[PDB]
């Protein structure tokens, strides 16, 4: 059956077969849709119907279906299921997995760039001392002086989910948070728990607004380890404003280096647990979710004083005023120091072209609309008037809970 | 089956009871979510009736008495006989008041219940539409002190005697599309605007020229009536502090109005049904005046800031987005004219839904239409888990009529 999409601000109307070869569940029915909720140890028997379906599909993309080459490998593979319970995936198929998990991932905007993806496979790896040195690698690579790259590094897959690789952080680069005993948090609030941890695993914090959290590291399904990435690994961006001089007396910065710790990559069945990835930032990110979400940095009512903006009226819009002049310091901040950074004009207009593309190429293009449309200045973005099909394929990225709450301690 | 919704900001989580009671479909499988798509008998009618009916005296917490068996019993035989029926008046507004209650799609709904009903199933002629149509419009408008109001049509019978308001607002400006190429006017109603100039309209070729109804009564070809200019209120756009905004020449209309949707109570179809409340700013700012496909202002405003408009990333768009939009506000505010900022409206959704959940014990929500066009996360909206299920009586979207129409 086919499906159509139409955008309401140009008329063109697209057609997804691609939605036939989707497995997993969204979480919806015909009774309910769960579009907007953020969240909606395996057998031989459903191993190999997986493993099948995934070497079907890189077979097909080499243009090698049916091969003596693809027949052997289903073969292969088979044996390994039946004698090891699980399988190992070559090179070519780990490479091929991790992009197309990328290309999936119908919550990303960035995905016109899915085919340009670093993949560093870290299936040798056996300690945390290990991960640590795999972790920097990639940050001094993806980094790459502020020209940054796509990459993601691989660690060994779920065995019996005793043994589990994990990445304790949410993202390899993040700042602490501290709450006081006054009920005021210090630095970024949505990193205090986690920052706790460190503290109590022996980390030394120095307690200010931006202090980069230690990687917390857990190999093969033991108590994970602190590291602190080198500083001259971590590239940061001193924020301020082309016209407005007091803006960097505020005393923000970030960092340049976006990189997702916390899920759950699967391929052919098997699971990565951790796969930490990384490319750049779109501006809104850091400059209306970190710093102007009222749980985050929260910065909208000292901007706007700054500003002298009337602030005693909702309807002088003074939020959604200061809202866009952070949003141009971000911008103008990265540019300035050669650290890419893309704005959500050009990546919304990007995003677009990719999903039509996909659309003729491949049949289809999931997308989450909920999360792709930009936090702010929704509508004078394309995809606003996108609709865009919402639907689960394999390879993919998934959200997993934090470990602390699943963690078997070990002492 | 019990379901929860949690707010990502303040922790606060909602259990959701009220799908179970949930009966059309959405358009979601277990396989695909179409969130983000715009349009996703005697033997029917009863149990249809039945559904409301227990529903409405359980509300006058009268469920299951003699008053309840007895309208029960009388509403089957006038089926049974007539093959459809007759709300009584109660029955009527309650119906009108909860479709509103039940858009999910609906930011405003803090209000549901403030909603003054005007019974029009007496009407039988368009000139009679025309006439219940400007006393709404005169109601409603209240001399800018804006008042909630629906008028309701005849239901429909056979489906050949179709009530129906042609305009899919009552007030909206006409869109004529000129041998230069471009569009003056609001882009929109084009096609509408040309529907009525073949239908006999005398149109003054202007941006801002309110359009004439279209009424069509019992199924009849439709009929044009302008509406007395000095019941429609306009509001100039000016800016509090930019002296040149107010020479581009921009105004809106104080009244929305929606007039192209169908009610749905206990089986019955209400298709001409116009509704109005008031305005939330970003509506007019936004969406009216900066939609590409709309009078699409960005590019002239942006202009007259003195904004670099080189490169996307000076965020120009966005700087004038947001003036254009304080200036909408001012203006209505300036002339006493009821409006709502999208940071009120949904501060006041974010209470009304409390409230639904723990009332009702739920409050069907679409989460792509409640957040505002702009500057999404920083209203509380955004940051909200909101269930989307259909419940009845229901506002549903009809196909424009001139489509569907014998002429
Ligand atoms: C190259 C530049 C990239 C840009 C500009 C970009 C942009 C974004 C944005 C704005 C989001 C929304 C989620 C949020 O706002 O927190 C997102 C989500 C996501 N991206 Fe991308 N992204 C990029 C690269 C990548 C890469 C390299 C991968 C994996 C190989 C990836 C995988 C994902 C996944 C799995 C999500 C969902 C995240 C979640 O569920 O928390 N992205 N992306
Ligand atoms: C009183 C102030 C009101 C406010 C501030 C308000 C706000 C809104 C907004 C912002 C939307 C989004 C639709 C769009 O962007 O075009 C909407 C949709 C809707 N509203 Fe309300 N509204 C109000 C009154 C009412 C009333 C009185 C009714 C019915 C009696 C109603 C029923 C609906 C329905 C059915 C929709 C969906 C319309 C569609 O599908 O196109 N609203 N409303
Ligand atoms: C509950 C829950 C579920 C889920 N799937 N996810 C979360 C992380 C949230 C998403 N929103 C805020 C926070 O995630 C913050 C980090 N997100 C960065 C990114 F994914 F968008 C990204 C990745 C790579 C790039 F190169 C650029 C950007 C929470
Ligand atoms: C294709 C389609 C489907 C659908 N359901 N609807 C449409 C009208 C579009 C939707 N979105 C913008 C435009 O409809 C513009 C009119 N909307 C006004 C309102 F509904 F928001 C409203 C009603 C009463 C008030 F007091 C205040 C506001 C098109
Ligand atoms: C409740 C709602 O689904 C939630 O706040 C979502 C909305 N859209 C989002 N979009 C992005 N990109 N990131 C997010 O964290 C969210 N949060
Ligand atoms: C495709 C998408 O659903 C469409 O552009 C929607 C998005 N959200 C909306 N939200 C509101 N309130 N009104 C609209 O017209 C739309 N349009
Ligand atoms: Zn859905």
């Amino acid at each position: 059956r086919f499906l159509k999409v139409k955008n309401w601000e140009t008329d063109v109307v697209l057609t997804d077969t691609l939605h036939l070869k989707s497995t997993l569940e969204t979480g919806c029915t015909e009774h309910i849709c769960m579009g907007s909720i953020m969240l909606p140890v395996r057998t031989k028997d459903q191993l190999f119907p997986l493993a099948k379906e995934f070497l079907d599909q890189y077979y097909s993309s080499i243009k090698r279906f049916g091969s003596k080459a693809h027949m052997d490998r289903l073969e292969e593979v088979n044996k390994e299921i039946e004698s090891t319970s699980t399988y190992q995936l070559k090179d070519t198929e780990l490479i091929y997995g991790a992009k197309h998990a990328w290309r999936n991932a119908s919550r990303c905007v960035g995905r016109i760039q899915w085919s340009k993806l670093q993949v560093f496979d870290a299936r040798d790896c056996t300690t945390a001392h290990g991960m640590f040195n795999y972790i920097c690698n990639h940050v001094k690579y993806a980094t790459n002086k502020g020209n940054l790259r796509s990459a993601i590094t691989i660690f060994p897959q779920r065995t019996d989910g005793k043994h589990d690789f994990r990445v304790w952080n949410s993202q390899l680069i993040r700042y602490a948070g501290y709450k006081q005993p006054d009920g005021s948090t210090l630095g970024d609030p949505a990193n205090v728990q986690f920052t706790e941890i460190c503290i109590q695993q022996g980390w030394k914090a120095p307690r200010g607004r931006f202090d980069v959290l230690p990687l917390l590291l857990q190999a093969n399904g033991n108590d994970p380890e602190l590291f602190q990435i080198p500083p001259e690994l971590v590239l940061e961006v001193p924020i301020r404003h082309p016209k407005f001089d007091w803006f960097k007396d505020l005393g923000l910065k970030w960092y340049g280096l976006p990189a997702v710790s916390n899920m759950l990559l699967e391929i052919g069945g098997l699971e990565f647990s951790a796969c930490p990835f990384s490319g750049w930032y779109m501006g809104t990110e850091i400059g209306v979710r970190d710093y102007c979400d009222n749980s985050r940095y929260n910065i909208l009512e000292e901007v706007a004083k700054k500003m002298d903006l009337d602030m005693r009226k909702t309807s002088s819009l003074w939020k959604d005023q200061a809202l866009v002049e952070i949003n141009i310091a971000v911008l103008y901040s990265f540019q300035s120091d050669k650290v890419t950074i893309v704005d959500h004009h050009s990546a919304t207009e990007s995003f677009i072209k990719h999903m039509e593309n996909e659309y003729r190429c491949r049949g289809g293009c999931p997308a989450d609309w909920v999360w792709i449309v930009p936090p702010m200045s929704g509508s004078i973005t394309p995809v606003f008037h996108q609709e865009m099909l919402n639907y689960r394929l394999t390879p993919s990225f998934e959200y997993q809970p934090d470990p602390w709450n699943t963690h078997v301690w070990k002492g």
